[PDB]
């Protein structure tokens, strides 16, 4: 045994300088009285002789260690045997000694590094690396952001590089070392974004020939430039709509504007850039203010004044206070155009209006369109054929051809009604176990609930299963209407007049309902009453179901297939000093309907029953977005009556500015083919629509809230002489627009304060920026936080130092009370004219706590619910 | 439509031969989208659910189809279900 001296030399393994060693330490603390002590020396060889034991435990015949990997050993051996007072003071007295050796040879320091990494160019020749321009893209990356360090940055950075680097390469190490940083500051999110854009600029540019390189406040002249370019190549290629020319290209290059940039979070423009910026040969040739501007222009193609309104809707998109739909971001301004890909449609009792549904739903979704259907009429089990001289089997043999059908064109909801003989297989076709012969594992399916069976739940009554073909006219009778033929065809089967039915227990249906929601995640549950006592539509047609995720609610019929048109308002936006922006959220609704109006006319018609129902009726759906943060903006918890207030008024403001917004483009276009008649024609609003709702279903059965807080009088007067959109609003998910704009999901409470994202290379941790900001303010904003925040994947509850008000402010979705979730939906749900899609949490998971659940859902007149997240832990 | 034709003229068991060489096979480029196409095989399953929902179907597939070798197994006992057709010849 030998060890590696502090500087080269080898040495023999000898125990006395270990001895030795430990000896000061003990007759540092003590006097020199210890010097002859038999308990120091008794104690002083056996610390070394386990110190010794540990090196030759480890390793075979000999071998060698360093001289630190020694006192390391020593101070450990003192440590276990309790000596706090000797082993802190050879910790003491040994880290002087390395202060004096560390300083020492800080003197005796010679400075040689130099000269600097030289970058490899596209075509193969070498460069030195530009440190100027390095500044500036880091400087204006950290312009307007605090505690966020430019400087610290260009370090971390110029480590990780060597003789030879790409500047493809030396731009994504900027952003590794960017993104590292959003853990201990969100700030640094911007500022990954803000790096990466240096990629996007030399990319697009390049290939349009405008610049090989450029900064971002050099964007000031050449996005108006680049846009003319864009256009030209985009045309040439037909990935641009060639209309698009016709737009005055100069005029609208000095609309826009290079600082809007700025805006993006890292994941908002990372998801633009993967999969909606318009691309060739894999190269994205369309920049961030482009690309905005791009859909502008595809939305204004047939205004009076295409610059004008092209430029209203620029702003509107690039600034994030309004986000267009998916589709219509994706392709607006490009060939035939499908702006909207949300469909409902109902299928007839015959074999080839079956079979022509399976095929409307093939072409639908030839570009990922989603699909509601409904089941209902469809004759059920048992039923009679003739021409076969047979029975039926139902709906499920049909329903796999539409499963089959998903999977061959790459979703789709079936919809069937609660009376509907078929209704307890159909309860089960989402089972992982069984015969599957009798599961759509590609196909989801919703429960299209009639409020007279709720009622028999409530009174513990009976409920018979009936083939529609045998009441071919309740599935359209909704209301009183429905309950009273319903109970005369009930008194039917009674006395033998109606032979096939099924008479069950509506609290078993019931519970078979909730069990397959909990075990399976469907059929969902849906309203058909309020969905229809509250359509304004009512005069014209019967709504058979909802959408795929269940916010929408219009007719259909043998010739119209509804079509949702759909955009979000950024709530974050409109939060001032605390306060809701009133002001503000008109101007950003007026804009929004318009776009949302234009959208009907622009969107390429693939079957026309869409075509035909569009047109006719012009229903959109505006919705919300970034709920949760704008609760945080006010400091309120999602679990208060403080967040159930501002669900309420805040949705009344949105509503009175939407349905205000439609009288104006009906001065200005006319109103909608079918508006005589419409609930609108008879001056009853939203709001009047719940009232009339607890009129028909009863007190006993509904109880809401009929707050107001405006005047609607003058309003519900100017409506009666013409809207321009039967349906204005609906709060459908935002997954994608959300990411893009840096906001929360629709109403959705946070599902998790930190996540974990792990796909490149290591893991980087994302922490709710709105929490770390309360954070600082109370000073509780360090690296042992961060630490708890980790083990309790991000939950804020159970943590001490954390106050009680930021504890309920950042509840989580599964520690907010599903109650704050109900009620917040049933107050915006007396001001929207559709639905919303309200997924529900709970934990703890019983069939009772179910039970109560979604018979509050209904009590509380909601049209729609969604998923059911259970855990069944607590 | 040809899908709509096989429901119509089995309503009353009638029995039918499809010819579905011309479909594309697995890798052909769709104009629709800007993706790939899966073949003939995930209509085929189409076709075998509408046998199965209107109960005597036969399908042809010429022989340099690039999905043949899926289509010589549609009928094996074993095997990923989503690759077999047992209610159709
Ligand atoms: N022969 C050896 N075998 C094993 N460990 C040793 C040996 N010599 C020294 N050590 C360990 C024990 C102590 O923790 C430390 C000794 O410190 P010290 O006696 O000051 O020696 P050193 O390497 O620091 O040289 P110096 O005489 O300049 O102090 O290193
Ligand atoms: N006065 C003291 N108090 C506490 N511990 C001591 C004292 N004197 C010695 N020791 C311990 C810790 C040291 O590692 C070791 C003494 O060796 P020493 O050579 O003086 O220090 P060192 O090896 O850490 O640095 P260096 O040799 O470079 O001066 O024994
Ligand atoms: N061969 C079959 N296999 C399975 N289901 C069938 C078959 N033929 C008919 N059905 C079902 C599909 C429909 O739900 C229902 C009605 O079929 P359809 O073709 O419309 O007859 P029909 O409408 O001309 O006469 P009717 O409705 O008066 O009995 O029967
Ligand atoms: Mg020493």
């Amino acid at each position: 045994l030998r060890v590696i001296k502090r500087n080269g030399t080898v040495v023999p393994y000898t125990d006395d300088k270990i001895t030795v060693a430990i000896t000061k330490a003990f007759l540092a603390v003590e006097g020199g009285t210890a010097a002859a002590s038999s308990r120091i020396h008794d104690t002083v060889r056996r610390l070394t002789e386990q110190v010794t034991a540990t090196f030759k435990r480890r390793m075979p015949s000999g071998g060698t260690i360093h001289i630190e990997e020694i006192q390391d050993q020593v101070e450990l051996a003192l440590m276990r045997a309790g000596e706090q007072k000797v082993a802190r003071d050879y910790v003491i007295y040994r880290e002087a000694r390395a202060a004096e050796r560390k300083n020492a040879g800080a003197a005796s320091d010679v400075a040689q590094p130099h000269p600097s990494i030289r970058i490899t160019r596209a075509d193969g020749s070498l460069s030195p690396l530009d440190m100027g321009r390095l500044n500036t893209i880091i400087s204006e990356a950290c312009e307007g952001l605090a505690e966020v360090d430019g400087a610290l940055i260009e370090r971390e950075t110029l480590k990780n590089l060597y003789d030879g680097v790409a500047e493809k390469d030396v731009n994504t190490a900027l952003v590794m070392t960017a993104r590292t940083l959003v853990e201990r500051e969100p700030n640094y999110s911007y500022v990954t974004a803000r790096l990466l854009m240096d990629t996007l600029r030399a990319e697009a540019l390049g290939f349009l020939g405008v610049a090989e390189s450029a900064t971002h406040h050099e964007m000031a002249e050449l996005y108006a430039k680049a846009l003319p370019a864009y256009i030209e190549k985009g045309a040439e290629f037909e990935l641009v709509d060639a209309k698009l020319k016709e737009f005055d290209l100069e005029k609208l290059g000095k609309a826009i504007d290079h600082e809007r940039d700025q805006q993006f979070t890292y994941l908002g423009l990372q998801t633009l850039y993967d999969r909606y910026f318009i691309h060739k040969d894999g190269i994205r040739f369309e920049l961030p203010q482009i690309f905005f501007m791009r859909v502008a222009m595809g939305l204004a193609i047939e205004e009076k004044d295409r610059e004008a309104r092209a430029i209203e809707f620029y702003n509107l998109l690039s600034s994030f206070d309004y986000m267009s739909s998916t589709p219509t971001l994706f392709n607006a301004g490009t060939l035939r155009p499908q702006l909207s890909s949300c469909y409902l449609t109902t299928v007839p009792d015959d074999l080839s209006g079956i079979y022509g549904a399976i095929h409307d739903n093939a072409m639908l979704s030839k570009f990922a369109g989603g699909l509601g259907n409904d089941w209902t009429p469809v004759r059920a089990l048992g039923s009679y054929i003739k021409g076969t001289n047979g029975k039926s089997q139902g709906v499920v043999p049909f329903l796999k051809v539409v499963n089959d059908t998903a999977v061959a064109v790459n979703a789709v909801c079936a919809y069937l009604e609660t009376w509907h003989l078929d209704i307890e297989e159909f309860l089960e076709l989402r089972k992982n176990t069984g015969d599957d012969r009798r599961r759509t594992h590609d196909m989801n399916t919703a429960n299209w609930i009639p409020d007279l069976f709720m009622k028999r739940v409530f009174d513990d009554g009976s409920w018979t299963l009936f083939s529609p073909s045998d009441v071919p006219d309740l599935h359209d009778l909704y209301g009183k209407a429905f309950e009273e033929r319903y109970e005369y065809y009930e008194a039917l089967a009674s006395y033998g007049k109606l032979k096939l039915h099924k008479v069950v227990q509506a609290k078993d249906l019931w519970r078979k309902m909730l069990s397959m929601l909990f075990e399976t995640g469907h059929p969902w549950l849906t309203f058909k009453d309020p969905c229809n006592l509250r359509s304004p539509q009512q005069h014209v047609g019967v709504v058979h179901s909802s959408n795929l995720c269940t916010e929408i609610t219009l007719n259909t019929n043998k010739d119209e297939i509804a079509v949702c048109n759909l955009g979000s308002i950024n709530l974050v936006n409109h939060i001032v000093d605390g306060k809701l922006d009133t002001a503000k959220l008109e101007k950003t609704v007026k804009t929004a309907v318009r776009m949302l109006d234009n959208v009907i006319d622009i969107n390429y018609y693939s079957v026309p029953q869409a075509q035909n129902s569009n047109f006719k009726h012009r229903p959109v759906g505006l919705g919300i977005m970034g709920f949760q943060d704008a609760l945080y903006l006010q400091h309120i918890p999602y679990g208060s009556d403080a967040a159930i207030a501002f669900a309420d008024q805040s949705m009344e403001a949105i509503s009175y500015y939407a349905i205000q917004a439609s009288c104006d483009l009906a001065d200005e276009r006319g109103a909608y083919q079918t508006f005589q008649g419409s609930l609108w024609s008879q001056g009853i609003l939203p709001i009047d629509s719940e009232k009339k709702l607890i009129e028909e279903r009863g007190a006993k059965y509904i109880e809401v809230d009929l707050s107001e807080t405006l005047d609607w009088a003058p309003l519900r007067e100017r409506v009666q002489k013409g809207i321009r959109n039967s349906n204005i609003m609906a709060i459908a998910p935002t997954a994608t627009i959300a990411n893009i704009t840096g906001v929360s999901q629709s109403i959705e409470p946070t599902y998790q304060n930190l996540y974990v994202k792990s796909n490149l290379s290591g893991e980087f941790t994302v922490i709710n920026p709105y929490l770390v900001r309360d954070l600082k303010a109370r000073g509780l904003w360090d690296p042992v936080m961060v630490n708890d925040l980790k083990y309790y994947d991000g939950s804020v509850q159970q943590i001490e130092r954390i106050p009680q008000d930021l504890k309920d402010l950042y509840a989580t979705a599964f520690e907010v009370e599903t109650r704050w979730i109900v009620e917040a939906a049933s107050r915006r749900q007396k001001w929207i004219d559709q639905a919303q899609s309200l997924n529900l949490y709970i934990a703890g998971a019983s069939g009772k706590k179910l039970d109560v659940t979604y018979r509050m859902a209904w009590f509380r007149g909601l049209k729609t619910t969604y998923y059911l997240r259970a855990l069944a832990a607590t």
